[PDB]
């Protein structure tokens, strides 16, 4: 089978570090008590360098095979607005980006930017930037003119992954459809995204090339609230239309941003299964005071099918982060593998719709285990009362406000 790495949502702070004082450990924390601080982080902490490089170290001495990577955005860390500047997020991607260069010299590397790859976050625009022209130099090593044209003008590429013959990746800047980017309020194409979008998938169908769709915000509804769409509405409803014309062109779509496990299932307005959906948990593992739960770190990894690109299987892998705290050392292990943990033959959209359906079913065990997978195995005793249920499982499955609402009111 052929393999590829994701990882998201890295999330440095440069000023993590352990001190007696525990509101001077992270930055990140903004004056609260780093609550049970360790060399790998704390759930209140963004991610110290320690741990993300020994991510990065699992990866490159896993022994698993793998011919490229995706990495869809958020690289500086939670800290308030006027604690960064431009030159410091692009510091922070630089300095992951020459992580990855140096650790993996050989390996395409397909990025995507996050709503707090610029300064100020969120505020990522539709013309030229500083930022997007950082960016543009620091991924050219894996990208190729036509790609570094468009992400300078508007942060978002296609480009042949060179060990596939026959696979595009297209890398969406869905930050521009993100509720809190005022830079994009009422434009209906911004950045003339859409239009490019459909011109590349064109091309696509025509050059008889597959696609694997990754960007930072991912389409659908958040499945821990009611009725909130991860981008705005109008940019979600017409992205989807984009999708479902082209499902057959496209093989997969892989997003970040959430900092949870989450699966959707892409179908039309009928219900017909058309595109599966992966959304992958955070090597962070932040969380704000009043939180529950949070995430383990994760790094997940995607088997397909050698020039053909059907998806195989998933495997997860995290960090138990209180575990690697208490002895000081990480073991970075295997938390599942799709197929088996879920009992069906492979991630192919009539697979996940039919694991859905069973997902939907009273005192359904996939579902507990799911809903375990979602936060990483962070707590093992966590409960999804039947609103929270519904919720979870009407986002996974209803991508559109329609057939989104529909399931609500029926559940
Ligand atoms: C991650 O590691 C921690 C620490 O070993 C596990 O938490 C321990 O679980 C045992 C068994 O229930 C408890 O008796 C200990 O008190 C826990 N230790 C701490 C420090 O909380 C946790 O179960 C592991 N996570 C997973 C998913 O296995
Ligand atoms: C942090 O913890 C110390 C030790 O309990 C305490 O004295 C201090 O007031 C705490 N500060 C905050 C902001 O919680
Ligand atoms: C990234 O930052 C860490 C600490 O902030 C430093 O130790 C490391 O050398 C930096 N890496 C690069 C490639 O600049
Ligand atoms: C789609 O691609 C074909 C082949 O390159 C081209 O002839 C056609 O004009 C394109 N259609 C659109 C709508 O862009
Ligand atoms: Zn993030
Ligand atoms: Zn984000």
């Amino acid at each position: 089978v052929g393999q590829f790495w994701h990882v998201t949502d890295l999330h440095l702070d440069p000023t993590y570090h352990i001190t007696d004082d525990r509101t001077k450990v992270c930055a990140s924390s903004k004056g609260a008590n780093a609550s049970n601080p360790g060399p790998f982080g704390d759930v209140l902490c963004d991610s110290p360098y320690q741990l993300i490089l020994s991510a990065f170290d699992f990866i490159k001495n896993s022994g698993q095979e793998a011919s490229f990577m995706i990495w869809t955005g958020d690289s500086p860390p939670h800290v308030p607005v006027p604690e960064l500047s431009t030159g410091t997020v692009i510091k922070v991607i630089t300095n992951m980006t020459m992580t990855v260069q140096n650790l993996f010299p050989n390996l395409q590397v397909f990025p995507a930017l996050g709503n707090h790859d610029y300064w100020p976050q969120d505020q990522l625009p539709i013309v030229t930037s500083k930022v997007y022209s950082a960016v543009a130099d620091l991924w050219k090593p894996w990208l190729g003119e036509e790609a570094i044209s468009t992400l300078k003008k508007g942060g978002f590429y296609s480009q042949k992954v060179a060990s596939n013959p026959g696979l595009r990746i297209i890398s969406l800047n869905t930050n521009l459809y993100y509720g809190p980017n005022i830079m994009t309020l009422n434009k209906t194409d911004p950045a003339n995204q859409f239009e490019w979008l459909e011109n590349t998938l064109n091309s696509s169908l025509w050059n008889k090339e597959k696609v694997y769709i990754i960007a930072h915000v991912p389409v659908g509804y958040l499945p821990y609230a009611t009725d909130t769409p991860a981008i705005r509405q109008y940019y979600n409803e017409k992205l989807l239309d984009i999708f479902r014309r082209y499902s057959s062109v496209i093989a997969g779509q892989f997003y970040g941003h959430t900092h949870r496990d989450s699966l959707m299932v892409l179908s039309d307005k009928n219900g017909n299964p058309l595109n599966s959906v992966f959304v992958a948990p955070a090597v962070t593992p932040v969380k704000g005071v009043l939180q529950k739960e949070t995430n383990n770190p994760g790094v997940r990894l995607f088997q397909y099918k050698p020039g053909d690109y059907t998806l195989l299987d998933m495997v997860q892998y995290y960090l138990n982060l209180t575990e690697a705290n208490l002895k000081g050392e990480s073991n970075w292990t295997l938390e599942y593998v799709l197929t088996q943990a879920y009992s069906v033959a492979d991630l192919q959209p009539k697979s996940l719709y039919a694991l859905v359906q069973q997902f939907a079913t009273k005192d359904s065990k996939q579902f507990l285990k799911y809903y375990h997978y979602y936060f990483v195995s962070y707590d093992s005793s966590a409960t999804c009362d039947q609103h929270c249920k519904t919720l979870q499982v009407c986002a996974i499955m209803n991508l559109d406000s329609m057939s989104y609402d529909d399931c609500l009111k029926q559940h």
